[PDB]
């Protein structure tokens, strides 16, 4: 009943940095060639939208954020063969446009097409689905999922099972991918290994599951926050250390109780300090270091590069390696056979209306992710 | 006869930083527990001994220096099963102990054992073997090549084929394993692959030996001394370039050149800016960037993180990657069988007695190698 015409529904929309989302009425158009519009069912908050909101990551505003989402498709554009109206999906913040050097190389997840390196906050054509008091509205990550409807491109869409609990499944979409990906495919956990995971939010609680599916012997959790100890041996941390709690600088105890510096650590915060820490804990001639946290904007780490001359390796990744539009719909299957469980990254549950007080939540330190319901 | 005698031979003394090598008679202890002295027949001229000229690699002075050599063990100190007087050898400026957890490690090499990372410029029991002038003076990497005769641990020898020609294998303690290590073992360079190879002295050439080995299909050279290319087409780079010549930074050049980054780039210099150059020219998504250079002491470099979040992987190493003990003799027994080759390397063939004039060669950019005849 809603083919080809524009959508007034409600969104979130970010006027001003530092400020409350702003639930409030928008016009949705309809999808263009190679566009998909998408009833949103369930969506996740992830820091990163947060990063929007304080400035942390920079892209145009005013914009419909958010990027950890399922739905159901309301209608196609002109050419769409990948889905159909009534098929449930998870938007791609990371692309697979299946065509470039990215897509086409075996290792490459990153596809040229993202919106994420050099952030325009349009649809692939450069223009904006969202109107808002007559004022165009940017896009965020090619998603936008804080909106009761949003249009993404096909590039940036997975169909995935009809049977899928969306309100589980949209963690796919980012957190639970990127660390359970960070582990088993960026870093390639070792059966056996000791790994350090630093920040134990809802990625950093990922990163222990892959490391912990791995088969790692030992997971040290590192956070300022105490109250995120208990979660994080309940998804497999051995141990977990409080910076705050100690005279040394973490690297120095975390290679002391490592006897010589940890298999494979992971920076899942943010923090430039953490980043350059993460990598110095690891062992100097064999130990590899992964930038999972997203740093702030156009700020550079100092390190000396001796960490890396004596053998250690550094990368990062984004959305945990995984090229996205084949890799959602395997590891939605992989949820649906019980092969790893979303529900210890759910603590909050609320309507969309309560965005605010998700964002609270998160801020505040109580949540891991809060799923808002549409 | 010589042995469990002190050996009074000539050496090149090193007394204070930024002065020339004094060539005069030391004294040469006898081989304790587990040490061998070695009679010098070739060594190298390597930037990294330069580099403890100029200050820029800190070791306590005064010393002998020199790393890359080849020579014929004169004695035996108790215990020592691996060698025996008359065999050829090469000094192994990264020990293999073969106990500690990186010799345990499959990929690792950078043996615990090792006087690079804290240098202490002694034999392992914390001594030195050499005197001048009634003076201790140190070791180098428990090495010490610039000397008719040196004495070291039984963990930094390995014996090599009774027929090598030391003026030619001398390189394999250094700079050939190093720079092609760095390419076949440490980036794991792929056939077809476009590679860039900072700095074109005899280590950036076996990077790019290493590189055309694995079957790169293109391979960037890149120095400010354009009369480095002539031989760095000759091992294997497709083209050269100068970042001299250009209005832009290289990283934009080579970036364009490649269509999007490159997929194995080197720094082989020494220096930060390089070193942040050649991570940057890799593609952001699934490059690799290895560092080879030795950096300047105690400096740091500043990068964006973001740079690493992409996808790229940034790793160094010492000597190629190569476990020095089990590797040395094999890759000599390589160029025995023609592997590979290491004439390429040599642009000056010098009596020892010529040591300063060997090292105004390299400072001047008129030598590759330089090998020191005893
Ligand atoms: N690379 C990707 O594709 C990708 C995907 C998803 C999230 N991210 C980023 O990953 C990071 C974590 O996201 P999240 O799990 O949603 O965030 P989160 O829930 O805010 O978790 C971060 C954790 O870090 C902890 N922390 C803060 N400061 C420190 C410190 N100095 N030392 C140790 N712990 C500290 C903090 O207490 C919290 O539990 C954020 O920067 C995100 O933007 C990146
Ligand atoms: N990692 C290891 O185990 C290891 C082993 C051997 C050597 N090294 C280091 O590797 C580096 C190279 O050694 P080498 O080949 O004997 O030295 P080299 O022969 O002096 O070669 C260095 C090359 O870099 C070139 N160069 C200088 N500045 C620039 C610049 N700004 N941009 C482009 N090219 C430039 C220079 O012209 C020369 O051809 C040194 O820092 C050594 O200390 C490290
Ligand atoms: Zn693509
Ligand atoms: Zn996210
Ligand atoms: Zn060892
Ligand atoms: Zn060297």
């Amino acid at each position: 009943s809603t083919a080809g015409k524009v959508i007034k529904c409600k969104a979130a929309v970010l006027w001003e940095e530092k400020k409350p989302f702003s639930i409030e009425e928008v016009e949705v158009a309809p999808p263009k060639a190679h566009e998909v519009r998408i009833k949103m069912v369930a969506t996740g908050i992830c820091r990163s939208d947060d990063h929007v909101v304080s400035g942390t990551l920079v892209t145009p505003l005013p914009v419909i954020a958010g990027h950890e989402a399922a739905g159901i498709v309301e209608s196609i554009g002109e050419g769409v063969t990948t889905v159909r109206p009534g098929d449930k999906v998870i938007p791609l913040f990371t692309p697979q446009c299946g065509k470039c050097r990215v897509c086409k190389h075996p290792e490459g997840n990153f596809c040229l097409k993202n919106d994420l390196s050099m952030p325009r906050g349009t649809m692939q054509d450069g223009t904006s689905r969202f109107t808002c008091r007559g004022k165009p509205i940017h896009h965020f990550l090619g998603t936008s999922t804080f909106s009761q409807y949003t249009v993404v491109d096909e590039i940036s869409v997975a169909k995935i099972d009809a049977a899928s609990p969306l309100e589980k499944v949209c963690l796919i979409g980012c957190g639970f991918s990127t660390g359970y990906g960070s582990a088993v495919k960026v870093a390639k956990v070792t059966q056996g290994s000791t790994c350090a995971v630093f920040g134990l939010g809802g990625v950093g609680l990922s990163v222990i599951m892959g490391c912990k599916a791995a088969g790692a012997a030992r997971i040290i959790g590192v956070d300022i926050n105490k109250d995120k100890f208990a979660k994080a041996k309940e998804v497999g941390a051995t141990e977990c250390v409080n910076p705050q709690d100690y005279k040394k600088p973490i690297q120095e105890v975390l290679t002391e109780m490592s006897n010589g510096g940890v298999d494979f650590s992971f920076e899942v915060i943010g923090r430039l300090d953490t980043m350059v820490t993460a990598l110095s804990c690891c062992q100097e001639a064999y130990g590899v270091s992964v930038i999972v946290g997203v740093p702030p904007d156009s700020q550079n780490l100092s390190m000396n590069p001796m960490l890396l001359l004596s053998g250690r390796t550094w990368k990062g990744a984004i959305f945990g390696g995984f090229k996205s539009k084949d890799s959602v719909p395997k590891l939605v299957a992989d949820f649906m056979a019980k092969k790893f469980a979303l529900d210890p990254l759910i603590t909050h549950v609320l309507p969309f209306e309560k965005i605010n007080e998700g964002f609270d939540l998160l801020r505040s330190g109580e949540s891991i992710r809060t799923i808002l319901t549409f």
